[PDB]
């Protein structure tokens, strides 16, 4: 049943946390990202050195947010490895992503999907065209930032996401979001 | 709630009879067709005759308006437009697009002049699709003024580019009016 | 209960509800709010019993809290424009844009009978957005207010600074108060 | 194309000659329910008909209400004394607040009551909220309404003022033998023939 | 929807609704609730009836739960006030102050259809606020709960006591029973018994 | 939830290697228990975990994390179903250790075909629809390896709400064993 | 998700570090916590920097204000790091950061405008609220200047409407010292 | 959630949430509205501080737009009954009741911050009932008007009638407009100024 | 593992020491607000302990409330008589209905106010909806209590019973030093050093 | 206001909240309405108490307008089968279940404050569906009121008969009515 367990000498997610595992888990917001970052900052510097494991299971959310927890995984010292444990849609997608070259992981289950970037605004023709702008911008920039971390030019990332595009973990894998696929902790690495 | 009855007819359908036409509240597709309605009517049972159009209303929906806009432009009498409280938004158009020399307010109206309002919510392809679109909605709008003005193109833009109120004597400076009467016995005409 | 009908006799049968048999002895009420539908209802009315005669005076009954200041102002506009005399009669209460347009009935012909209450104020408002927008709106109802001050002034004869003292605060009159600030003409009690 | 007969019109313009439209013929007028800006604007319509088709007939005002706004009352009661014509007030059911002051506003010696009718005074309600400045504005307002209203049940009952405004500090019922008594109806009646 | 009859008046012809065309029958429904609207618009056709002929019996039909008192007893004085008799026929519920209206009919000719539901209770009412006016509001149904039974005592022919005893919670009677208790005259199945 | 200070009644038994998933899957409940699984794999990797299962199913992506992480792990996860183990919920218990997939007697064990939903324009209909077809097929195939069932019948056999008692869920392969007492 | 232990809450042992979090909307609530947490930290040292990450799409104007205040007031430097999103009061507080020591991720969003405001009832009590807003705009207006370089009639012409700028745009237009990409 | 801060009380060692930290230092804070649970949030902790030493300066800060006007007056009435000299800080909004409080503490110890707004007005309320009860409620909300108004000249030094002319609708003053009318003593930008 | 300190519990059972916590040790008790079952049995809760730790001591009881339920409200006034401590009562912002009643029956010459609260007395209200018969019933247990809580308000006040009545017919409010002129408290205080 | 927090100083620091506090002293209140969750909660801390002594008195505090007749019967059976006295005082109000708890305390140690008000009652009910399941309800309803009915016959000594007279409607009882009644042995005012 559905409240955190508790260990002797601590909830579940401060044990694992202590393994440097963290989590994202359902949408991207606010509260989700700065929780998120608290932990990335906290883990750097308990040991600025030592690999981060950030599980991510999120349908995304808010892309200001979002992009917090992507930038901070770029700064600070360590590497962040990224796996996807069920879900990783739209900013959950590109935070996968976003994990370190080499160490970005799905379980063999989950499912990827990648899109362009939903808005939303009412008002004036001027602030309409002001906020239009705005997210022309950032849906440019969100495919810069996918055409780098998956090897795909540009225009390729673009025509990919015109549309929800959904992809299994394998799939991801041929296409540059992640880097392995791994079914068994004792099976061989790919 | 209760409309009036005389002789059978409903007041405003007697009011019909002498060629006067209500906009009253808020443009929508509703409000917007019975006025096309009796537009085609008018022009029906005489085509050369003038039509009275008194306008109070807040303004509402551009497409809904534009078909009122359009069909006084189309129609062959020469639709004169009478200010009766407020002309607003979409209202100071229709007002605007009365017949040359024939656009008039009562003393105390209110009019009101801005660009246009919208909303969309989706995909930044469509929020770009909806958002070109509403930019030639809003300069087309601001020709249609320029044109029944005489204002330039940057004064209309200028001065709709937040609310912009105005009384009647103001407007008639402005042209989006020609007279502002006060009297049915004064002078001019 | 809703209106009744009554039947006329014609050479069949006509039926008419009670204000449209009213409205034939030039009989206009204002009822309840002012808003785009009431006040466009009355200006109807107006114009109707302006083309049916021009030259007869027309009795504009009023029991109204007011309502919304462009729609009342037509009417108040209709009322001068047209050639009839709008006699007006303040038939329970009269307040806000109902106390305008009792006001601006005819000289000499405004009417109220004697227990009416009779208020004024100056104008409600509001507005949410932004600075500019609210600086804006803010001016356009200073406007306003100072305009229906100047038809008080107007109407009363008092000077425009009394209407301004006297409507920053709500501020009930009787009816015989109402007539000595010079709202309405005669309190009337009895038709002789 | 003579007019449909229904019992009740569905909407005022309904092209219709209903059961109230017959006894308005007889001069017969009904205030039923709630006095508000619309039932009492339909009664005066209806009264200044009544004087216009015949100035010198009774009228025949039938009460059933609990009362309500008192800006809306005040104009029915002054309605009744301006018109040339007597207004007799008979209550069928229920006068209370702005309801008895109507039925007691009636012409002298025309105010009936049917024997088991309920018939309620009291002070009047109101209710305000802002600034101070505005909240005594508004009670000394009610204030000088409460003495108006008293002031006219004393007239018209013939109590004098301190008596209403003792019995009216708190909600006050009276059967129809007892209004009859205190002066707020003339005559309790019980059949046509008596 | 209701429907239309059309009648040559001769005239030559006039619409009613299927109402009014009873109305001319003299036969007047009370349906529902007993409310203002309900209650004024019986006393409207009642008065209207005596207009029309001051001597003819007017045939009241109940199919009625009560509602406000007020309003009902309002219909009960008009029943007793005019001229005519007013025959009372309840056609499936006559409760509360439905009951009350039916056993006020005219004497002789107060009718049940066979299947009816008459119910007899006290009154219903409810007040609050200030101790003081809690009790000039109970003072006063404490009045009308005895009105009531005394209205009920003389039109059943009951003492004011066993009217008191079998009011004090609901008490639902058959058409048969009613007649026994005073309430009805007759039972009627038929029209041609 | 019954309550020492320095466990609750849960924490304790997580102690034993004991874990719920209790009511609907999603995202939080499915979470909670892939955090539970982690842990516990860290504590002994050979001991096995006895996972509890009673669930009406839910989110399939929430899920099939929990799925792929009791394939994932080192030690044997054990799945026993104590009341009702529906959609997402039995492909769960069809997914524990060989040999080590249980039931009480009285479970209720439904499987059936992917549920979802979508508004949209035909041409987002139909990558969604093409979607949960995918997934449709992926859970058929899933079922067909931990049952021995061939494809074929797992989608003949899901395509609407098939209801089975744990006698029947045992026959098709589904669990492995019904346990009625502790002693046996 | 809710806050994990390190005996601290991991906000709290942050906060130790001198590391204080405006996140979300600016209300009472939230910005009082800020002011709370500013006095603690330079009570504990009043030397040390402060370094408050900032993910807001601002609020409230006068709970906002006390967050200003406070950070000029108290006696160490306040290093500002916008981590999201920074929007109206939300920038105001970073571009009122320590000379020097305001910065930006490089994907946030920085954006500024005039303030937003409403009132019903009287119109004398419009105008009151109007002139009201009219100064609050003024000062808001000369504080970005104060802080950006900007003359007063350009932060007015830039602010008439939503502002949107990426970090490199507000650190040229001088809202943040620096755009950091990596380090600590 | 609120943050936690550890201290070693030797003891050895006690968490305070960062609230009953700052607590430590005589600081307490009323933010939001006043309402009888901010009031008496506020009142605790004077009365706790008074305990933990009466002649100790209290440090007040205040982020209000008012409130309920008897649990302000509680406040107020709790500032000026115990013995600490109470410093009034203004940080952010002091309106209406706010605008009292901060006025009514300790004599040259109420300062405000740079940016503060500090509004002050006459009281709102409102009743609904009969006309005798609005007569009752109507005096007494002039009564405390007049009171609260006195208050305001008090402690401002201003003449009633200056305090009543400037209250009559909402009037809103900057921090050193304040200072200037007597609300506050002194506007402070920096700690070492 | 010492037990943390913070301004206010969240919960019930929350184990951490809140300002009222702090304040009970000095025999302080709060009520503020409503009086309903739940604050009226917490006062209740808190002088019972207080007794316990020792009965000799007197209790400080701190009043800001507009009142709420008799019944509630008269367990607590029960509760402050029964005790054997005096309980001194202080007003500090409001004390209405039930609320004044609480602080009249503070201890003797141990009632207080401070200078700016408002003090309220007036009669009970009630509600009931149903039979006529049951209406009757609870108009009469109204009126009993009414009774009731005018004796306890002339006792302790030293007013007779029939000025208890009259003041309190409708509602009554009093300043600090009415409330004492009127026997409702003993002092009004406006510093600790006086 | 929530519940305050005693700490105790042990050889650290330990906290309860005021009420477990009070259950140290053997006290237990039952306080608003009687539902499952309130019922429960009195039982556990009844069982509680027993566990830690039999043989000393439990002091059971009620202020109820009662609720829901099975979980407050469980409350009633539980004070009888277990060995500690349950003494009952009422403090405020005991109406409908909250008097029958009253009136099951232990003989002799049933008690009052003087203020507080007592209530008996029949039972109220409710349900709809099929007449044949209208008419199992209602035989139920009608055994549980006779059974409550017995309940109070025998705590006060009363008649069966009487009990059934007199809790037909609504009958409120001040403190030394309930005691004349046989719901409680004895008022108390004051501690000595």
């Amino acid at each position: 049943n559905n409240l955190v367990p508790t260990v002797i000498e601590f909830d579940i997610y401060s044990r694992l946390l202590k393994e440097r595992i963290v989590f994202l888990n359902g949408e991207v917001n606010d509260h989700s990202a700065n929780l998120v970052i608290a932990q990335l900052l906290f883990l750097e510097s308990e040991d600025p050195d030592k690999d981060i494991y950030f599980y991510i299971n999120s349908p995304g959310g808010m892309v200001t947010a979002g992009m917090g927890v992507y930038d901070t995984m770029q700064f600070i010292k360590p590497d962040v490895s990224t796996i996807c444990i069920g879900l990783a849609a739209s900013m959950g997608s590109l935070l996968l992503a976003g994990g370190a070259k080499g160490k970005r992981y799905s379980l063999p289950s989950s499912q990827i999907m990648i899109h362009q970037p939903l808005g939303g605004f009412r008002g004036q023709a001027s602030d309409i065209e002001i906020h239009a702008k705005n997210i022309l911008r950032i849906k440019d920039r969100l495919n810069k930032v996918l055409a780098h971390h998956t090897g795909q030019d540009l225009e390729t990332i673009v025509k990919d996401t015109d549309r929800d595009n959904f992809m299994m973990a394998d799939e991801a894998k041929a296409y540059g979001l992640i880097d392995h696929v791994i079914e068994s902790r004792e099976a061989i690495i790919k």
